[PDB]
């Protein structure tokens, strides 16, 4: 099959609910697209129409943002 075009994607291990206006709630098996990163431990994408962040500790990176610099070496 050919898709056309993808980019860095992950996908949710748990379920997790919006405690705070703006949190972005997942579902397990729910691929959260990758933009931006905000915090060291969370991250930002386009979910159901809704821009938030969500947390890293609940997904996993399958592909590394194309993000270049300093990182965890």
């Amino acid at each position: 099959g050919s898709s056309g075009s993808s980019g860095p994607c992950c996908r949710a291990l748990y379920d997790f609910e919006p405690e705070n206006e703006g949190e972005l709630g997942f579902k397990e098996g729910d691929i959260i697209t990758l933009t931006n990163q905000i915090d060291e431990n969370w991250y930002e994408g386009m979910l159901h129409g809704h821009s938030g962040f969500f947390p890293i500790n609940y997904v996993e990176i399958l592909v590394a943002l194309p993000h270049s610099g300093p990182s965890s070496g």
